[PDB]
């Protein structure tokens, strides 16, 4: 009773000389609401979002360079291969203001984005976004071997890439309900061939943990201090127990971020769209008008 179905015509821009497609429905004009999916997932992730959000607002939904349909460029794929991406796939499209519904490292993307060009965005609806780590203590440990084991250059490409442990483990384990084989499908679609997986490595490699990578810490920094400041509207949606968002953090979050609405979505970890997207697209539905 999720769809499993994708009903949405392709849509392509020519980016730095790659073709990224995108979902592109609503209205043609106005204020858009710009979805931005994270690791190790594609627009295919907002497919039970955008239809509650749609009938009033333009949605755009791009699959991330190396993800989903996009071109499949010869690209480390760090952090900031993904900033210049998307950057440049927001002005190919000629978008002034927006409003970001964002996730995971698309959500690093989203604030990152927002920082840098405050006054284009109406609004910033998220969920288990990327947050400093201060130490391995801090993540949960049904997963910690695992992604230390993730964060390695020789034991980490060999389950990441080689054996496509990032997909066929990581992902259905951030999961509460089961993925069905033909989501699964959707998610495997863009790394069937090994070589196609540097992105999945990469990520997880990027993420703030204990310091590391610097550059990423700093620039986690910059945008959560700039959140905590901001006076954006923002929607928070948690679940529990949660995985990069607990309870308890959503609860501080309500306090110290200016003009933040929480959602308790039941229960949920990673992907809190393939637990209860009803009520994630309603409330972002309801919460659209207030803004403009
Ligand atoms: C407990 C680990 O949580 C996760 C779980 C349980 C599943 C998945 C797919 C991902 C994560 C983590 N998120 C992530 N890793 N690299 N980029 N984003």
């Amino acid at each position: 009773e999720i769809g499993t179905g994708f009903p949405f015509d392709p849509h392509y821009v020519e980016v730095l000389g790659e073709r990224m497609h995108y979902v592109d429905v609503g209205p043609r004009d106005g204020t858009p609401v710009l979805f931005l999916h994270g690791n190790p997932t594609s627009s295919y992730l907002w497919r039970n979002i955008i239809p509650h959000v749609a009938p009033s607002h333009r949605c755009i939904a791009p699959d991330l360079i190396g993800m989903g349909k996009s071109d499949k460029p010869d690209l480390d794929y760090f952090f900031d291969d993904h900033v210049r991406y998307l950057d440049a796939f927001i002005e190919a499209l000629g978008l002034e203001e927006v409003v970001l519904v964002i996730h995971d490292w698309g959500s690093a993307l989203g604030f990152h984005w927002a920082k840098r060009n405050p006054e284009r965005v109406k609004g910033i609806a998220c969920m288990e976004f990327i947050r400093p780590i201060p130490t391995w203590d801090e993540w949960p440990e049904f997963a910690r071997e695992t992604f230390q084991a993730f964060r390695t250059a020789d034991v980490g490409r060999e389950l990441i890439i080689d054996q496509n442990a990032f997909i066929e483990g990581a992902l259905p384990m951030g999961v509460v309900r089961p993925l069905t084989e033909v989501e699964m499908d959707h998610y495997r679609e863009p790394f069937l061939k090994p070589v196609d997986r540097e992105p999945l490595w990469r990520f997880p490699n990027e993420l703030p943990i204990a310091g590391e990578p610097a550059n990423i810490v700093a620039l986690v920094e910059a945008y959560m201090n700039w959140l905590h400041q901001s006076p954006v509207p923002k929607l928070l949606f948690w679940g529990t127990p949660g995985v990069l968002i607990p309870p308890a953090e959503a609860a501080r979050l309500a306090e110290s971020l200016p003009n933040c609405k929480t959602v308790d979505i039941g229960p949920g970890l990673f992907l809190l769209q393939e637990d209860n997207p009803d009520l994630i697209g309603s409330e972002i539905a309801r919460w659209l008008p207030g803004l403009a």
